[PDB]
């Protein structure tokens, strides 16, 4: 009958939504409820399972940038429990994402501000380096070793094009495909690629990622003016 | 010998800033005692934050 006993299902699902958001960056939502955050915490405390994660997060409460020392076996159990709680199909969730999530809360608590915060702190301070480098240097250093690497296949590379001609088959396919609001849907994939733009790196990540990324779409204005000469 | 626990902590911090764990109440209190005893200045509120 306790205050804990009310809705473990609610607490679980809400917490999972929040966590899946912060980690996989999955999907648009009005993802927020302070009370549900607290529910998440207490849902951790109510299991000895995930106690480790709770303790980790608690370390954040003093906001300081430091990354905690690994203890290998316990970190492995950490990964285990994390994947279990996410119920993801063996999706190779990893220490990097772990740390990012960790730092997520030490970002959030910084604000005592309650009205609202559009702020999207895309960057993470704590990424285990003295100072962010440029990109160009990285480009050099990578390309160097890159040229070393030997080819991995032989394209026969002669005259080849594939096609198929079963018009009725293709139209059957079309009708199978018909219902889906692809227009609405594919925005998700576009956002996926965007988030991937930052997932790319956790190592002196490119500070600027903005205006050129918009010029990508301004290519649309370029195209429209090309069409209209 | 007296300060070896603290000294070990500092040795860990010789490497880059990795977070010091939390310590048992008894450990923290022996730490504060040893700190004040090497620096016999209870004239001020010797405290963790000085350690930080």
């Amino acid at each position: 009958p306790s205050e804990e006993l009310i809705n473990m299902r609610r607490y679980r699902n809400a917490a999972r939504k929040l966590i899946h958001h912060y980690s996989l960056n999955s999907t648009s939502s009005t993802e927020y409820k302070i009370s549900d955050v607290v529910m998440t915490m207490i849902f951790l405390l109510r299991s000895e399972k995930y106690h480790s994660l709770f303790k980790l997060l608690e370390t954040t409460f003093d906001d300081y940038t430091c990354r905690p020392q690994m203890t290998q076996v316990q970190t492995d159990t950490l990964l285990d429990a994390v994947r279990s709680l996410l119920e993801m199909p063996s999706t190779t969730i990893d220490l990097t994402t772990v740390d990012i999530m960790r730092s997520s809360f030490a970002r959030c608590f910084n604000s005592p501000i309650m009205r609202y915060a559009k702020i999207v702190l895309l960057q993470n301070v704590a990424l285990q380096r003295d100072k962010r480098t440029t990109l160009e240097e990285l480009l050099i250093e990578r390309g160097e070793k890159i040229q070393m690497l030997q080819p991995q296949q032989y394209i026969n590379s002669g005259t080849e094009i594939p096609f198929c001609d079963d018009a009725e088959f293709l139209n059957r396919l079309l009708k199978h495909i018909d219902p889906y609001p692809l227009s609405r849907m594919y925005y998700n994939a576009a956002n996926t690629m965007f988030y991937t733009t930052m997932e790319n790196y956790a190592v002196s990540n490119c500070k600027f990622n903005i205006e050129d990324y918009n010029n990508i779409f301004k290519v649309m204005e370029n195209i429209r003016k090309h069409s209209n000469k």
